């Protein structure tokens, strides 16, 4: 709040095919609203030659950046593989990468097309939830049996509740600090991750674990439309795509986007034209 910008979103990638979907999710939003954004960055994951050209997109986008670099806290049971270690820096430290006078986050997957003003996100009413995420989608019905959530523990567990996906979630960051959300995540996280088989997808398995303690506000579903769980119906309502794995046909990263989106390769060839005009210049 206050001199800060009316959109803020942080991401995190890891790879140079993840930074280039990165710079495409982050012209994706600016293509789709006309409020101030500001993009965070968890800045010790990304390649040198990625940090240099974020001032290029910030001057041709329009955008605001922030680069945060905050170390794991030592009492805090660390994670060796690395893809878990970037999870953990997706839900454990939402209250200290961010200054206090941020009063609103959303994080956006590096692989998000974006199809909508995301300060409809930043308005939405979450009812007193520290934070909002969409459910998984239920319409595609060829994929019950990957559908994990639905049987054994999850399904007893949640009690009818819904499994949140983790590729998009808005966070009030006010009332995420009004409740200790942060400093109670990392306790159940550190006891809880005693045992080596428990929060499989860490970022995920994590807020639907606390949801009965740390609420959660079901976003509408159309805010997280992935094809591997979602109809093609209900495509044309999608607000963002995300490109997640689909575990049935295992088709590769770039396949899947330059396929469902097509706007994808506009995005792409973009920012590769804002490259070569930058490399000449
Ligand atoms: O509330 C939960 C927290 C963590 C996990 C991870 N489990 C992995 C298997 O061993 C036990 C821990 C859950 C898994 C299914 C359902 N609820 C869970
Ligand atoms: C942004 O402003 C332009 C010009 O006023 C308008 O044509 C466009 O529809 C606006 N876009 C959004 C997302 O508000």
């Amino acid at each position: 709040k206050t001199e800060h910008a009316e959109i803020n979103i942080f991401s995190v990638a890891s790879g140079h095919l993840y930074e280039r979907m990165l710079n495409i999710m982050m012209a994706s939003v600016m293509h789709h609203t006309n409020h101030t954004v500001k993009f965070w960055f968890i800045e010790q994951f990304l390649s040198p030659s990625f940090k240099d050209f974020i001032p290029h997109m910030a001057a041709e986008y329009g955008f605001k950046y922030e680069m945060v670099t905050y170390k794991w806290p030592h009492w805090l049971r660390q994670q060796k593989e690395k893809q878990r270690e970037i999870w953990g820096y997706k839900i454990l430290f939402l209250d200290v990468l961010f200054p206090l006078s941020l009063d609103k986050v959303i994080f956006v997957d590096a692989d998000q097309i974006v199809r909508t003003d995301m300060y409809d996100l930043v308005e939405h009413p979450l009812d007193g939830a520290p934070y909002g995420f969409a459910p998984m989608c239920d319409s595609r019905v060829e994929m019950e049996g990957y559908r994990f959530w639905k049987t054994g523990y999850w399904a007893n567990y949640l009690k009818g509740k819904p499994y949140h996906i983790s590729a998009l979630y808005v966070v009030d960051l006010q009332r995420f600090r009004e409740l200790a959300a942060g400093d109670r995540l990392r306790q159940q996280y550190h006891a809880l991750s005693a045992d080596p088989n428990s929060l499989a997808n860490l970022d995920q398995d994590l807020p639907n674990h606390m949801q009965f303690t740390i609420p959660i506000a079901t976003l509408p579903q159309e805010w997280l439309w992935c094809e591997t769980w979602c109809s093609d119906e209900t495509l044309k309502d999608a607000r963002t795509i995300d490109l997640c794995n689909n575990p049935m046909t295992k088709e590769p990263k770039l396949d899947r986007a330059r396929r469902q989106v097509p706007e994808w390769t506009k995005y792409d060839e973009e920012i590769a034209e804002l490259a070569r005009r930058v490399r000449e210049g």
